[PDB]
Order: C-alpha cells, then sequence, then structure tokens
C-alpha cells in the first residue's frame, strides 16, 4: 500500500467518444505571449492517482529561433518530457526526464519508469530510470539503430514489459522484449515466429497471462506485425495481422492482398505508428486499433473495432467505429493507453496530430484522446485549430 | 474519512457583501506579458477543501490571433477549464479537463464529477468524468441541442444531482435531471407541472429532503422557471415563479403580467441565466437572487432576497439588497454556489462580466463574487477594470 | 494535531543579517517576458509549515496599460493578494485572496485568517476569512475611513488579535482590538490611555500575556504610539514612546521634544508605518525597531534595538543596529514578523522598497528581509536594482 | 519516519552515460515568450525523494535589460536559487532561497539545510537556513573573502559538513570545515598537511567514516588540493593529488610536473572547480573525476576513473573514460552528487556549460549531467544548442 498494479477488467461501455484536446499551438502565435514546447511521438500513460501525457520534444519553443532542425529525428538536444495530462505543456510547465530520441514509460503501482534512448545511430543506448534514479542500460545489437516504442510499456505485479527493436529503416529489424523490475532489466525475451521487421510495437494488456502489441513494419508489409507474449513463460510469438482491414500508411486497398495470412503484399515500405487498446470483459474481448483515412498519406484518423477471434487467423474487415479526425487534418502516430477509475479500467486511443508545413518552418504536434465511454456510435471529430502561419 | 457530504445549516449573517474579483483581462494588453485565456460562462463549486473556478475556453488567449469565433457558442474546440478560485485562469495556470460547449461540475465528499456536453447540435452528448476517468455519457433525447446548466451540480449522501435539457432555443425544450453516484448515472428524473421551456438551471439546497432552481426560459416568459426535485423519492414538478420581480431578461416592468401566477406575458423571448443560492437556518429560509439592472440590455446586476413562502405561489416582490454591478458594466450570466466553512455552509453569488467589443474582437469574461457575510446593508460595487483597445 | 501555536522563546541570536530580497521589477522591463504584479503595503506572515508574502495589487502588472492610478490608495479594483515567501509575486504565481485596499493576515496553528478592508471611505467594511470561507465582518465606526494594520496579525491558543481605527487622516482617530477565533469576531477591545490617534499598528508578542504594537500617529506627534494589550484580560492601553529615537518620518532631530514622554512636539503631521518585532529570551525581552535613515524623505532603513526597560516611561536612545537600505535607496513601510524553526521562534523586519517616479508611470514595490541570525554586527544593505526607465 | 541518511553502497555500473540537459537559453530568445534566470555556478542535491537543481543567480533573465554586471561573481542582487531537478529555472519556476554570491545546500534525511555567502568582501558572511528557518552564521576568519563549496554538502546521521574558505584569489586560502546539525554549526575542522590553498572543493563519502574532496588550488598549483576528512574523529588532512593526470585548468602537460607527490609544478595561478564523486563497493572504491579537454581553456570536459590505491601517493595516470564535451563547446565548472534509489546511491557528475560572449553582453549557464548507469563505455557528448546572437 502502495501495491503492485495488474490488468483489471474494462469498465462499462460499447463505443468511444471524443474527451480532449492538447493543442499547445493554439497557443505559440508571435501575437501572443506563451511558449508552447516543439514536440513530436506524444504518448500516455496512467498510474493509480494520475496520467502523464510524454512527448520527445527539440528543446525549441514556438515562437522562437531554434525551428531549424525540427522536422529531424534525431539529435543531441531531444528530451523526453511530460506534464499530467490536461496541462499544456510549455516551458514552464513541462519537466525533462532524460535525453532521448526515442521513448516510453509506465507505472507499476509504486512508481514511474521512464526509458530513453540515444547516442550516435550505430550505437545507441537505451536508459532507464526508476523515479528519480538511473538505474540500468541495454545496448545496440545490431549497430543499426536501437529504439522503442514511443508509447506506455506494461506492468504487472511488478514486472514491467517493453519493446526494444534495432536494424535497417528499409530491411530486417528484428525486435526484442525487456523485462525491468523496479528500474533494472530482468530478463531478456527473444520472439519467435515472423521476427524480420517489428517496430513501433503499441502494447496492452489481453490477460493476466498475455500482452499482445500492434507493430510496424517499415519495409515488407502494410498488415501489422502482431506480438503475443506470455508473461507467465516469458516467451513471445509474432504474425502478421490477417484482417483485410491493413492498419499501416501507406497500404494497398483493403483486402487486396492476396494469398494466406502471411503474404506481404504490396506498398510495404514506409509506415506509421499505430493505436492499439483492449477492452477486457467477462468472456470477451475487443481489440480497439486506428488507422489514417487515407490509404498513402498521414490525414485523418479512423477507429475500429472487432471482438474475439485470432488476429493471426482472421481476415474479416475490422468494424468500422467512426471518424476521430476527419481527412482535411493531420494524423500521425497513434497510442493505446488506460485510465484507472476506482474499480475498473478505461480504455483511450491518442492521436499525434502534426502540424507541418515542411522544413523552412517549425514541426511540432498536438494530442487528441478519445476514449471508451456509454454506449451508441461515435459523435464527433477533431481539429488543432492552428493556422501555421501565425 | 473521506465521507460523503450533504447540506448543512448556513453560516450565520444577514447581508452579502463584495469578495473577489477575478478579471483575467486585466493582464491581456498587448504591452503585457501574459496570456488570459479567452472564456464564458463561468462558474465555481467547492468541496471540502477547496473552490474550483470553471469556464468554457475558446481555446485561445489575449493577446493572440484567434479571437475570430469567440463570440460564437459551439464549437470543435471548445473544453472545460478550472483553476483554484483566486489564480488567473491562464494558458499555464488551467487545467484542461474535456471537450465541452456547455458545462457543469460538483464535488460529492471524495472526489471531483465532471460534465462536459460536446457533439453536433443535432445529436451532442453529455460527457461524465470522475476524477481523472472518464466514466459515462448521456444521449439527445429531442435531437434539437443537448444542454446543461453552466453551474455547480448538487450532491448529497453522494448522489449528484444535474439539470439537463433538449429542445429549441426559440421553442420547446423540456428538461429532465440526473442522478449521478461515482460518476455513473443511476437514475433519470422526469419533472411534471410546467415544463415547456426549462434551461440552464441554477440549482442548491433548500433543505436535506429538497433541491430548488431558479432556471431560464428562452421562448416564452420572462419569469423563471422554478423546479423542486425531492431528492428522496427523486421527483421533480416546475412552477414559474410568481413574483412581481421577474428575473430573466428581457423582461417587462414588475408586476405588469396580468393573471394567475402562471401566466406568461410580455417579452418573454430570450433570456439569460440566473444567481440563486439558499441560506438555510433553523425555522426559516432565505432566497438569495439576482438579476440585470436594464430590463433589456445585459448592464448591470442587483441582489434580491425573500424569506420563506412558496416562490410558485406569492406574487410579493422581493426585497432589493444592493447594486453588485452598476447598469454602466456589464452584467451577464450569474450563479450561486456555496463555500464549505468548518461547521456550516456560506452562500455565494458569482456574476460573468462579458468584455463584448463585438464580432470583429476578442469575447471573454470577468468573474466577480458576493457572499454572505456579517450583517447591515451591501456596501460596494464591483467594475472589471477592463480597456478592450489595449 | 494540528494544534493551536504560541510565540515560543526566541532562536539564539544577537544581531540582524540580510536574508532575503524580493524585486520583482528587476523582470518587468519592456525588452523582457515577465508579468510581476504592481503592489504596495507588502508583508509577511508564518504558520507551522511556511511563510507567506502578502501585499495590496493594483490589479495590474509591469509591463502593461494600466498605470493609471497605481499612485492612489483606495479603488474597486485592489486586492490583497500572496505567494510563498521566496517565489516572485506575478500573474500566475500569486493567488487572489479578496478585494482589499488595506489587509492583515495570520495563521493560528490550524488555519489562515485573512483581513481586507473595503468599500466607500465614508463607509468601509473589514471582511474576515477563514481558509476559503468568508465567516464575518465588522463596520466603520466614525464612518471617516476604516482600515487596519498592512502587517500580520497575532494567534495564541485560537484567538487572533487584530488592530483596527478609524478617523480622519489629519485629525483624532481612535483604534480597537479585534479577538477572531476561528474566523468570528468574538470581542471588541477599547483601549485606555493616549488614544487621539493609532494606525498601522505592527503587532507582535512580548510573552504569552502580553502583545506590544508600535503604531503612527499620522497627526500629532513623530513619537509612535506603543499598544499594551494584556491577552488575559483583553484589556489594551496606549502611550507614546518615549524614546529620543523618534520612530516615525517625518520627525524633527532626536532628543529635541521637550518635556515629559507625553509631549507630542514639533513635526508631527504625516508619518510612515514602522518596524517592530520581539526577541524573547528567559529573563530578557529585546525590542528592534526600524526607521528611515532621512529625517523627513521616505529614503534609507536603519534597524535599532533596546533590552528592557518600559517603552513608556524611557527616553534612552534605542542602540543603532546597523543600515538595512542606504539612503540613496528607497525605504518606505516596514513590518515584524517570525519565522517558525522546530523548537523557537525567529525574529524578522521586512522592508518595502518603493519605485515611485511620481504619478506619470507605474507604481509598485520591492520587498527586502532581515532576520536574527548569529552574533556579530549586520554586514551588508539591500538595493532594489531596478532602473525605472526600462 | 523520516530518518536520517547515511551514505550506502552504490548501485551496479561501471561506465557513466549522458543522462540530462538543462539548457534554459533555448529559450531565451528576443522572439520568444520565454524567462529563463541568468544564474553561474550550478550545482545538484539529492534527498531521499527528489532532487534540487541549485545556481546563484544576478536577480536578472534573458531577454532583459540588466545584462550589464552578469560577468561579474560578487554584488547586492545574487541569490542562490533552486528549481525541482528537471524544470526550466526560470522567474516563476524558481524558489529565491536567499541572498548569496557563493553556495552549498544538502538534505540530512529530515530537512534541506541551505548554505548562502554575501556581504563586503573583507568581511562577509555565511548564513544557514534549517527549511524556511534562518538558523547560524559564519564569520570571515581571514577578512580577505569568505567563500563556500558551489557545491553539494553532505550528511551522515544528520551532521552535515561542509567547506568554508577565506583568503586571497592569488595567494594563502587555508580552508576549514563545518560540522552542522538541523541548521546550527556545532563544531569547527581545522585540516592539517598541505593547506596553503584549498577553495571550491567537491566532497562526497568514501565509506561512514571518510569524506573525500577534490579542490582548487587558485594560486601554486595545476595538482588539485585532496582533502580527507574523517567523520567519526572530526579531523581533516589535506595533501596534493599525486597522478600526472592533474585535474585543474589551466595546467602544463600531464606527468611533466618534477619531484615527489607535493610538488607544485608549472602553470599553478588559476583554475577551476572540479567534477568529483565516489563509486562504493563491497571490497572496492572508483573515484570518478572531470576536467576539461583544452589545457589552458574552459573548453571541453573529459571523464576519468580510478579504482582503489592512495591518491595522495600514487602518480599513476586516471583512465580516460569519454568526452562528456567536446572542445569546440563550453567546459566551467563541474561537480559531483548522488541519487538515492531505493537501496542504493547512483553517482553522477554535473557539468556548468557557460555561455561566454564578454561582458558587453549577458552571461549564463547550462547544466550537463552524466550518472553511472549500465556497463561498457560511455557513448555521447552534450552541446548547449543555444546560439547567443539571438
Ligand atoms: C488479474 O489478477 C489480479 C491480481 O490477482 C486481479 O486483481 C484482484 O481481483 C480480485 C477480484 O476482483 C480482488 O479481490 C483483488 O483484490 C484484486 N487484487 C489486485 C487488483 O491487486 C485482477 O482482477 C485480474 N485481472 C483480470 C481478471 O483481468
Ligand atoms: C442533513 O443531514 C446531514 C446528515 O445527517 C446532517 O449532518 C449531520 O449533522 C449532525 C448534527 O449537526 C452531526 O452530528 C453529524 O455529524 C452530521 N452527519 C454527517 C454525516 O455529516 C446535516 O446537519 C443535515 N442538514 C440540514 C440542513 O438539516
Ligand atoms: C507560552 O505557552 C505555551 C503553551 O503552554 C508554551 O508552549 C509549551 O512549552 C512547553 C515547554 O517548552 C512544552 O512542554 C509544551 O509542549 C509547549 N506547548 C505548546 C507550544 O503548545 C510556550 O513555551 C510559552 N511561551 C513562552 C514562555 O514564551
Ligand atoms: C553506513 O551505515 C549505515 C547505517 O548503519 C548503513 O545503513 C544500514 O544498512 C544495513 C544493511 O544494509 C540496513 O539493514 C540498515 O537498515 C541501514 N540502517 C540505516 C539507519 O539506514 C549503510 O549500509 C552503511 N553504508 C556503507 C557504505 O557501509
Ligand atoms: C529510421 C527509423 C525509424 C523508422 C522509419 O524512423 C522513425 C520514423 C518516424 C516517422 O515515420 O514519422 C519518426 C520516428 N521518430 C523515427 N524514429 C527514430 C528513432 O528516429
Ligand atoms: C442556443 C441555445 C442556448 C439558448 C439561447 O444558447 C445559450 C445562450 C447563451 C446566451 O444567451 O448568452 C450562451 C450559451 N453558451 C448558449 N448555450 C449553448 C449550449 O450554445
Ligand atoms: C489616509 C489614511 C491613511 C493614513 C495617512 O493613508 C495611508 C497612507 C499611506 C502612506 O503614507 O504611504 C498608504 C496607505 N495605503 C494609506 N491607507 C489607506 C487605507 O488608504
Ligand atoms: C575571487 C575568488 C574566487 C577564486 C578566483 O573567485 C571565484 C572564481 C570564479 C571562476 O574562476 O570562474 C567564479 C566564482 N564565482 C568566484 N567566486 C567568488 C566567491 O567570487
Ligand atoms: C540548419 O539549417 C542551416 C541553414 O539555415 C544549415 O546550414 C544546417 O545544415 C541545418 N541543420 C540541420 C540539422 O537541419
Ligand atoms: C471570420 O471567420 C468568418 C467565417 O469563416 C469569415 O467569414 C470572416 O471573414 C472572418 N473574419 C476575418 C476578419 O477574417
Ligand atoms: C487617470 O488619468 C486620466 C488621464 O490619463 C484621468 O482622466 C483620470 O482622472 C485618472 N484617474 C485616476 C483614478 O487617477
Ligand atoms: C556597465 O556598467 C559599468 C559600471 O557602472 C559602466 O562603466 C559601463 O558604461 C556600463 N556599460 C554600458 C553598456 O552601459
Ligand atoms: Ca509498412
Ligand atoms: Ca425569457
Ligand atoms: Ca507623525
Ligand atoms: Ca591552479
Amino acid at each position: 500500500e502502495p501495491e503492485w498494479t495488474y490488468p483489471r477488467l474494462s469498465c462499462p461501455g460499447s463505443t468511444f467518444q471524443k474527451a480532449l484536446l492538447i493543442s499547445p499551438h493554439r497557443f505559440g502565435e508571435t501575437k501572443g505571449n506563451s511558449a508552447p514546447l516543439i514536440i513530436r511521438e506524444p504518448f500516455i500513460a496512467c498510474g493509480p492517482n494520475e496520467c502523464k501525457h510524454f512527448a520527445l520534444t527539440h528543446y525549441a519553443a514556438q515562437p522562437g529561433g531554434y525551428y531549424n532542425g525540427t522536422r529531424g529525428d534525431r539529435n543531441k538536444l531531444r528530451h523526453l518530457i511530460s506534464v499530467k495530462l490536461g496541462k499544456i505543456p510549455t516551458v514552464e510547465n513541462s519537466i525533462f526526464h532524460m535525453a532521448a530520441w526515442s521513448g516510453s514509460a509506465c507505472h507499476d503501482g509504486k512508481e514511474w519508469t521512464y526509458i530513453g534512448v540515444d547516442g550516435p545511430d550505430n550505437d545507441a543506448l537505451l536508459k532507464v530510470k526508476y523515479g528519480e534514479a538511473y538505474t540500468d542500460t541495454y545496448h545496440s545489437y545490431a549497430n543499426k539503430l536501437l529504439r522503442t516504442q514511443e508509447s506506455a510499456c506494461n506492468c504487472i505485479g511488478g514486472n514491467c514489459y517493453l519493446m526494444i527493436t534495432d536494424g535497417s529503416a528499409s530491411g530486417v529489424s528484428e525486435c526484442r522484449f525487456l523485462k525491468i523490475r523496479e528500474g533494472r532489466i530482468i530478463k531478456e525475451i527473444f520472439p519467435t515466429g515472423r521476427v524480420k521487421h517489428t517496430e513501433e510495437c503499441t502494447c496492452g494488456f489481453a490477460s493476466n497471462k498475455t500482452i499482445e502489441c500492434a507493430c510496424r513494419d517499415n519495409s515488407y508489409t502494410a498488415k501489422r506485425p502482431f506480438v503475443k507474449l506470455n508473461v507467465e513463460t516469458d516467451t513471445a510469438e509474432i504474425r502478421l495481422m490477417c484482417t483485410d482491414t491493413y492498419l499501416d500508411t501507406p497500404r494497398p486497398d483493403d483486402g487486396s492482398i492476396t494469398g494466406p495470412c502471411e503474404s506481404n503484399g504490396d506498398k510495404g515500405s514506409g509506415g506509421i505508428k499505430g493505436g492499439f487498446v483492449h477492452q477486457r470483459m467477462e468472456s470477451k474481448i475487443g481489440r480497439w486499433y486506428s488507422r489514417t483515412m487515407s490509404k498513402t498519406e498521414r490525414m485523418g484518423m479512423g477507429l475500429y473495432v472487432k471482438y474475439d477471434g485470432d488476429p493471426w487467423a482472421d481476415s474479416d474487415a475490422l468494424a468500422f467505429s467512426g471518424v476521430m479526425v476527419s481527412m482535411k487534418e493531420p494524423g500521425w502516430y497513434s497510442f493505446g493507453f488506460e485510465i484507472k477509475d476506482k474499480e475498473c479500467d478505461v480504455p483511450c486511443i491518442g492521436i499525434e496530430m502534426v502540424h507541418d508545413g515542411g522544413k523552412e518552418t517549425w514541426h511540432s504536434a498536438a494530442t487528441a484522446i478519445y476514449c471508451l465511454m456509454g454506449s451508441g456510435q461515435l459523435l464527433w471529430d477533431t481539429v488543432t485549430g492552428v493556422d501555421m502561419a501565425l
């Protein structure tokens, strides 16, 4: 007391609804007096008492004089930052956790674990922080580019599970899982199955026995690699999601990849991190996913659901369950997380809405949140409200 | 540790006095360095330990570049925000609770309940949040425009009661009440009586048995619909206030509506949300109300009181208690709320003082507060001090 | 637990030293990005866990557009505000307690009592707040200008004692004391003796039996009225301080008021609020006082001490104990307060250092703090560092 | 509940890695909206629950109008400030602890002790604060310039140990140590041995019996004076570090100082505060140190280590562990500190990275942090990212 936390049955509900928008650049005008941080790759993770809104900053504000380089991914300035969910992530409201150009975090019931990867591309370093204390590291194993989830890690009974990967962006990237306890890496887990390229896994609990993840293959396919990780045996297997509703971007037309479930198909090169979250019921499991409305561009974001079945074997379309972001608006990375009610867990999906005007201006993002709430159908979409000219 | 709260006897006193002004736009000059949020529909709710100042933001600051649209009511950016009462609601001080263009909130003794309506006009959606967790929703039942109080909900023994309404702004809007316990709707209450238009109810406890509300009829009368809700039987009845002192704006001359108490009279179309709060004594009930100084414009705010009687039956004029805002200053929405002293409750009325310069400039509000304190007569009025040209 | 607090023996020490400067206008440049509040009449009060830095704001920031009127004393915008001692009192860091143009506050061991006077000059109103709750008021008794200390009130065993006064600035102003318990006025105390003009009393505990105050006579003398208030009998007597070291400004030459201790003497018109704090030892009492270095202008601030004797009867000079502010710098109001160490109390004097460029610019103040610490002599003076042109 | 803290065994690890950069002036552009404080002499200290980032401010922000004087050391405006480690030290985020132009701080397990020296050069004064209470002072003993560590003090079983010194910058400065318990000085410690110039000691626990410090000789040598302080007997001895790897700046070529360990050698005048921190193992002690990459300029910062031996006697070169700051970036003061994990202590070194544009512009610093974490080799360097023209 505090005790370790475990996944619980989800709170009652049958549809997602628009919850909250964090749009810091609504206050970034030259005519204004604010200092929203320039960020990308936001995610959210919650503990028993609060939710934290994380991102990777370029250590620059709007308005400001350091826009050059903010459309790049890795440099010596990027840091993992957070605010309490609902606060605007400005220079003063934010806290800087560690130097990082790839990140994750999660709460185990007693304390926060923070994860940050930095260093040179060919010998990068994963760093683990438990509360205030730097407690461990893990090294690049392919010497191409070590990296992690860009979303919440997952803790059960004090054991926090985390995807890492290393490899070429356009070739092989075989992922691993780390088992981390009170900030220290106590096991490495080497998945079996379809392992040729797995990155940016969005993971969560299907049950007390099983973690599942929906990931990105940046090289070979528009189907998402789907991880099943058994936390009783510490073993993992990966296969492609068979659904006709391909969740990557870019992607070919739904159902158009012919042959069996493992077939790679066309337009596999490139990709995007995708939302995935679980609705755990007594004898039923809802799997909720998001994908861009556009097949080729990072525009729009749609929500989908399927109950039960085996995602490795089932070609049936996921059920469309609403436009979270219309195709007129940006829809970039998406992620899952869960908010802890008094006796049950609330599944949510967050959406990174990038403000992209190219390399000659600033480059950052808003965060939209949708959560399971009540019944019926999803009723309204999200806009950032930002005019990049101001 | 902690216990559910109940209404208590009011603290001793016999007059209201000027307490506190929150005027964020005193700091919004182009020459300044601050970021007060552009808001409307402020209200206040208190729990056992603190009071919170809530409002509906347009997700824009002064100074800034997003003034266009701030004189409108509903859009995809409006959010329910709060600060601790006494803090200036700026970009950084504020917390964003949820997307909402109509709102409410209340503390039950253990935790905050937050209420926000958003969605499209014909199928809007009321959302309930308990602490950090989104917990329930309620649907549009007239498909016209679902909406709520714009003031505090009211909790007793863990059951929080909330007015909602749905229907045409210039036609029929039959309200209902929701009973919400730990974030979930456990009962609907369908009022009887004079029900054809009730909105923006300002509600409080007359006793442990009864909640009363003074509301707005936007279509048919300048008399306020007056709700009596029995919390023991979970039933409600509504009739017009019979007092000659018509509390709406616009309104005709006092007492000039002829016929029985239910007669509607002249200047019924249009309206304004009105202040109302109870002073609960051992063998006596005081009802305190506010209305604009102008009969037809949102200018000034006067305080009135009457002890005992039946508001449905008594045509007696309310006793004029003093000028809270001069007819030279804006007087828009007003609301009641109660502060928890150690052993008794302090009744207060808040006043929204809108800065209205038309649709070619920014549109926002200050919040003035008067509370029951000491004896004698009300001594001083409130100004916003804001020059909209700066 | 929390229990009521009482004055304790003072911590060991024999000289004051420079502790801390709060100079918010060091960040008020047009070239800067900050919002220090425009204030005057600062004071400090501490409880068992923290110290609060209070002041009276004009509800305006530097830089800003509302400088006009900030060299005035009373208006409908002035408010009592505070920050945690050590924080810069800006728009966002501060909290607004109540509308007030005269103020006081104190902690009783369990909760804060806040005191604010506002209203029209001829019928002003003292308002009492206990925590968040407005709990009582007190009315003007001379209908000239009700006002209070502009420094900490004093609580013992739950009873908080407060000076109020009412009367002409250039004639009679007979003060009273209020005894306030958990926010409610439970006794009025009418002093005897030399009562013709007593205002802006700076008060503290000489012992568990006695509160003493050093006050301002704005009409008749440059000697300070000295209150002795017996908290066992709730009786008070006032006589002039007899010391040759006249503490008011303006003042004639030291010792130059001829005749007995009660003689008024010359240059009595005008005045200033003066610092006074107690050093309580086992069989000895140190009385520490401050006065401007200039006899006629609000420039400089010197510290003085005398041990034992009767301030009503003793003409001996107070011992000069250091320049806190040189005559080159502003020295306006001064006040006493005590910080609570684990087992003993630390006496301190604070100094308002007003930035005065006349009525055509902004008008505000810094706060300097000196406290009893160690042995020897007071070693360094304080400057605000502010160039009013920036 | 709570207990006094003691040094514990260090957490497992064998290399340092880049942890965190605090670079406030990334947000100080004329085009921006922030107010980073102008500071120098940053350090860090941690207690059982949080780490605090301390520095000495010139009481001025960037952008602003008070740059003149910010390249000086001592004045009446300098103050010791802090934020929680990871927050940007701005006007509003920071807390001002006391007036000080030399500083230290440390947590004893129950409460913070804050140390600040101010006053005139010939009779300066060290002030001790415990929590909010000013509790003691210490006087100048050489009347030249009393000063302290500019890094964390060290507490064991409630006794906090602090280096102080006094004397000429280019002549003799014989240091002493103070033993402070709950804010009060309970013992003086007068070192023996090589005492002619010791300042800016960076100190830590070698064990429960022994504190060690690596210090600056500004007059006579580029070898660092090295303190061994026995906390059981409260006595101290000092001798020069014998290592060929001279840690001061300026310095001659490594190993080029001929003669016995106490020989002073070439380029003795001038100096810099140096990083030093212990890695305490069961049967082994690691000593980690930092020095600039340039022999003569404050450019770059390299990390070094040696296990066991006697630093007074061993001429052996320290093992070069990696580049923390490239010779293209500023490397000024460095310091050691330790973070408290649940059951072990994590050693770190911090680096002040001064933005030096000469006396015609602003002068301030970023703070970079490296900590022991994992195994392998140190992988990445730190840049401030600041363009002083913006
Ligand atoms: C997973 O296992 C945990 C731990 O056993 C379950 O949590 C327990 O649930 C039971 C039944 O509600 C309670 O009596 C215990 O107090 C819970 N302990 C906890 C949360 O620490 C949890 O229900 C399981 N999750 C599932 C089935 O999804
Ligand atoms: C409404 O009911 C509540 C609950 O019974 C009353 O609160 C109690 O008041 C009594 C007498 O003052 C106290 O001894 C109890 O401790 C209170 N109980 C709780 C749980 O708070 C309250 O007084 C009633 N209010 C009115 C207006 O009658
Ligand atoms: C004034 O009276 C208070 C209350 O009696 C005294 O505080 C007590 O002091 C004794 C002796 O140190 C302690 O044992 C008690 O625990 C104290 N109780 C408290 C503070 O609540 C205080 O010492 C007296 N002040 C004087 C003599 O200046
Ligand atoms: C220094 O001494 C402290 C105090 O004895 C040691 O802390 C104790 O360590 C033991 C064994 O790990 C624990 O069982 C105790 O609970 C600790 N006591 C306290 C009061 O903390 C510490 O281990 C010693 N450090 C070194 C480096 O030897
Ligand atoms: C090049 C590797 C990887 C997969 C393409 O690039 C990611 C793609 C990104 C993207 O597609 O938007 C942004 C990520 N921040 C980046 N990750 C890292 C660690 O740089
Ligand atoms: C249009 C319905 C209703 C009655 C006219 O409008 C309200 C009136 C308002 C008003 O009269 O000032 C402002 C309210 N924000 C608005 N409410 C909503 C939900 O839009
Ligand atoms: C006119 C009454 C009183 C005594 C002169 O004036 C005070 C003097 C002041 C002064 O001498 O600086 C400032 C005080 N804020 C003012 N008090 C009030 C309540 O207005
Ligand atoms: C003048 C004495 C001392 C040694 C040269 O100067 C220090 C050197 C400094 C330096 O070498 O950068 C900066 C320090 N802030 C300063 N300390 C004080 C107390 O002024
Ligand atoms: C930044 O742009 C400058 C020109 O403005 C160019 O020299 C440099 O290569 C750019 N660097 C990065 C990392 O984009
Ligand atoms: C404000 O927005 C409306 C609706 O889009 C548009 O018609 C109008 O031109 C805008 N006003 C200005 C000043 O741009
Ligand atoms: C403020 O100054 C204006 C002119 O700038 C003048 O009309 C007015 O009287 C002033 N008011 C006060 C209260 O000083
Ligand atoms: C800075 O201050 C010094 C000392 O007062 C003065 O000599 C110099 O002229 C000042 N510099 C500028 C640019 O004003
Ligand atoms: Ca792909
Ligand atoms: Ca009407
Ligand atoms: Ca006088
Ligand atoms: Ca040297």
